[PDB]
């Protein structure tokens, strides 16, 4: 109702409070099932803290995304009555908002995985809650295996797994036929509306649908499912313009973006109720399917797309791609319009496309991703017999062999498949293996000062400010930073000139650089420097000898080597695929014979992102294992 306490007592889980703490008391492992918004994430930790479980250790609860971990920790600290970071806190990659006071901790799946490396028995925890398998992430499958082992060694610890009705028995059977606790909940009818014919521009169709709902449908807030941040920011801008073009005699539409890189002040706005005579539209990614729960939503706009990872078994390369959602996802999206009353779901696709062009459920992430990082993490924990690891959704044998082969050519593993000194040092950093490799190699190549900066700059969102109205001016400002040897050295030049200008916000404004992004890289750099210092890895500058930087990049990213094609674009060394230097690259107007790129991004063309010029001789010098029978 009105107060926080009344709001907490109106949640479906409240009716089962006593029986829930009794079920936890009676069972070491409990599978918890309940409709999204029933209070599983926010209340279970509080119920158990009240029952006295924090006296024995921390209560940890995993979250799949940054915005979810931050959002729930903030809400739970308000309900608990403490400071965020004190009794209730959160941990995400590069941001640990916890203290010696923390008894309730929300963390990303990846952060719990990093704690297992330090302490495989998770001795600091009395309770571990593994919050769902919304989409069965690699981290969920890995944490299930690690905690099935932890539960055997630790008879005192409690394990709570939240689940979907369809997954509950599979999770139960996995956890030694663990009991299932069901939170009954009211689900309301959702009118499902399909398009008569397929829509070309799903972004335009979704904006048209939002405006039609707003002006002609009874009060209730709208939830739009888009594919990413850039798309979301674009949707918001166009909708704002379109709504303003209607003039002042039109009811207010509160346009609210939702993405994992969202500033916290904008995150709180999505939970605020709309004032009378106004309506809000929440433009979100698939975080809004199960992770974030907004009250007052009665309308869902479903264009039918998710950005997910697709793996190539032959090349061993994975890539983010926009594909249709599974039917299970369509059902989850529609269900968001039926939580507090009957609602409507506008599917921007035909009924035939739902029944024929959509998979029932998606393939689990562990079966369509590169597993080099997973294998490196597992080997760092002493798990050498990968065939013995009890996975719920088993990865293909080919993917595990490809992962081993990749780490071996990186120099992380030996012939027997055991970690080398290199692999061990690589495992100490919360980074992708090719990034770890170039950082440890920069120590031996005498450019770790530069590499700490480059790795930190590569770990942040675009630092170049490019407003739609000042695109030509933005490019001229950026061109001043352009280094002849590529994008990585341009990132280094941006950071160093910012440092040399005493980390000035006005300098950033003048040069069209995002100060927030540089402050994030600065913070990441300090944390990476902390790991280097702990493990006595020397921090050395190359000075003017930036060829050392290029070699270190090449020692990690040789797999992404590509040679300039005489006709157009480039051809990858690995599979002779046609790839291109992006128009935003420092190398766009000075395309060299050989390059290495950070990643491939599919837009209109298959574009290389973050390109550095290389000498092909360095491929033999830094990746000799990666080359079969040639002379020269
Ligand atoms: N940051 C937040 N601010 C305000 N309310 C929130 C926040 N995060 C969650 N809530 C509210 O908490 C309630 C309980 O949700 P939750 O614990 O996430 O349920 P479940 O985990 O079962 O899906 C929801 O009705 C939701 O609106
Ligand atoms: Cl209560
Ligand atoms: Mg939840």
């Amino acid at each position: 109702q009105m107060s926080i306490l009344e709001q907490r007592e109106s949640l479906p889980i409240y009716k089962l409070k006593e029986q829930l703490v009794q079920a936890v008391h009676d069972n070491q492992i409990l599978i918890v099932i309940g409709e999204t918004g029933s209070g599983k994430t926010t209340q279970i930790t509080q119920y158990l803290a009240e029952a006295g479980y924090t006296s024995r250790g921390k209560i940890g609860c995993t979250q799949p995304r940054r915005v979810a971990a931050m959002s729930v920790a903030k809400r739970v600290s308000e309900e608990f009555g403490c400071c965020l970071g004190q009794e209730v806190g959160y941990t995400i990659r590069f941001e640990d908002c916890t203290s010696p006071e923390t008894v309730i901790k929300y963390m990303t799946d990846g952060m719990l995985l990093r704690e297992c490396l330090i302490d495989p028995d998770l001795t600091q925890y009395a309770i571990i809650m593994l919050d769902e398998a919304h989409e069965r992430t690699i981290h969920t499958d890995v944490l299930f295996g690690l905690l099935k082992k932890t539960v055997q060694k630790r008879q005192d610890m409690k394990l709570i797994v939240t689940s979907a009705t369809l997954d509950a028995v599979k999770f139960s059977q996995y956890f030694y036929e663990a009991p299932i606790f069901t939170i009954p909940g009211r689900t309301y009818p959702v009118e499902i509306l399909y398009t008569k014919e397929p829509e070309t521009d799903y972004l335009d169709a979704s904006l048209i649908t939002v405006m039609q709902i707003h002006l002609t449908e009874p009060p209730g807030d709208i939830l739009v499912f888009l594919t990413g941040q850039e798309e979301i920011d674009t949707a918001c801008e166009i909708l704002y313009e379109r709504m303003k073009s209607l003039g002042p005699d039109v009811p207010e539409l509160i346009i609210l973006p939702v993405y994992s890189a969202l500033p916290s002040e904008m995150q709180t706005r999505i939970f605020d109720p709309a004032p009378p005579g106004s309506r809000k539209v929440v433009i979100a990614t698939n975080i809004a399917e199960t992770s974030l729960t907004i009250d007052g939503i009665y309308y869902v706009v479903d264009p039918g797309f998710v950005k997910q990872k697709v793996y190539n078994s032959k090349t061993g390369i994975d890539q983010l791609v926009v594909t249709p959602i599974s039917q299970a996802q369509a059902k989850q999206r529609a269900g968001r319009a039926g939580r507090t009353g009957p609602g409507k779901c506008y599917r921007l696709y035909t009924e035939r496309a739902y029944r024929d062009e959509m998979l029932t459920t998606n393939v689990p992430e562990i079966q369509r991703t590169n597993l080099a990082s997973t294998v490196l993490s597992l080997k760092a924990m002493g798990i050498n017999d990968l065939l013995s690891f009890d996975f719920m959704d088993a990865p293909p044998m080919e993917t595990l062999i490809t992962a081993m082969e990749q780490l071996y050519t990186l120099g992380a593993l030996d012939d027997e498949g055991l970690l080398t000194r290199l692999g061990r040092r690589m495992a100490e950093f919360p980074l992708e293996p090719m990034l770890c490799k170039m950082l440890i190699m920069s120590v031996h190549l005498g450019c770790s000062e530069e590499m700490l900066t480059i790795v930190s700059m590569l770990s942040v969102q675009n630092v170049f400010y490019r407003p739609k109205d000042k695109q030509a001016l933005a490019d001229q400002k950026k061109a001043k930073f352009h280094q002849t040897e590529g994008d990585h050295l341009t990132l280094l030049a941006v950071y160093n000139s910012w440092k040399n200008n005493k980390f000035s916000n006005p300098w950033c404004y003048e040069n069209f650089i995002q100060a927030r992004s540089l402050r994030r890289a600065q913070d990441i750099r300090k944390q990476m420097l902390g790991i280097m210092d702990r493990h006595k890895l020397d921090v050395v500058s190359c000075g003017k000898s930036t060829v050392r930087v290029q070699k270190a990049i090449c020692s990690g990213f040789f797999r992404n080597a590509a040679k300039k094609d005489p006709q157009e674009g480039y051809r990858t060394l690995i599979d002779q695929q046609v790839v291109y230097i992006h128009p935003s690259s420092a190398l766009f107007n000075r395309q060299p014979e050989w390059v290495v790129y950070h990643e491939l991004v599919l837009t209109t063309k298959e574009y290389m992102r973050e390109v550095t010029t290389i000498d092909p001789r360095w491929l033999v010098e830094f990746a000799p294992a990666f080359f079969k029978v040639s002379d020269p």
